[PDB]
């Protein structure tokens, strides 16, 4: 079956601002439908007016990502609107907000997140 | 034929402190016989004497990586004592200590050192 993955922009921001293919990653777990909400997307769009630096370029990256998500309306805006959008189209949740996983959990709705693995190893080069 | 490392005390100290098996990686790449200097030894027995907390236990640990090391002699003392072993000897020497590795490159010795591997990944478990 078709799966589904709901990504927050807060994570989408990561991809440049820290080179993880973070689509990629979900793709290789089986996900391959990727949703937004018409709320979230339009706060991204916002922010980006006012970041600067790498932080005005991670966003607009991320805004380029979402060319390729779908985009879902909600009764509820902001962070609200990834659970509600989650649990309507039976998505996995990916965020990294810990009151988000928290609610996502008491509703039954599966969350992934971005984890830093550092191994320190001998170079020859 | 049988290649030997010289490894600095502070790249052995990263053991204990990072989870990092330097010997095990040494060993991947060729290398069986593991070399100290007596003065660099010394010096690492003294240290121990004066930290405390984890340093104390990442010194300690490394003395005992040293159990399984050849101990050797040299003209110099300290850090430049590292250089004068892996010369003698043929060894590759190990330090992340920016004149030690210039020292030794100037001299043709080979040099590895400590790197650290981050990679952002995401997490469904």
């Amino acid at each position: 079956k078709v799966r589904c993955a709901v990504v927050d922009t807060n994570v989408l921001m990561y991809v440049y601002l820290n080179k993880a293919d973070v689509v990629g990653q979900l793709r290789e777990f089986g996900f391959s439908r990727f949703l937004i909400t018409a709320s979230v997307k339009r706060e991204l769009e916002k922010l980006e007016m006012s970041l600067r630096g790498k932080e005005k370029v991670a966003a607009r990256f991320a805004l380029k990502l979402l060319e390729h998500f779908e985009v879902v309306e909600t009764e509820s805006e902001g962070d609200p609107s990834l659970i509600e959008a989650a649990e309507k189209y039976g998505c996995i949740l990916i965020t990294n907000d810990k009151e988000l996983k928290r609610k996502a959990k008491q509703r039954g709705i599966p969350v992934g997140y971005l984890k830093e693995d550092k191994r320190v190893f001998v170079e020859l080069l």
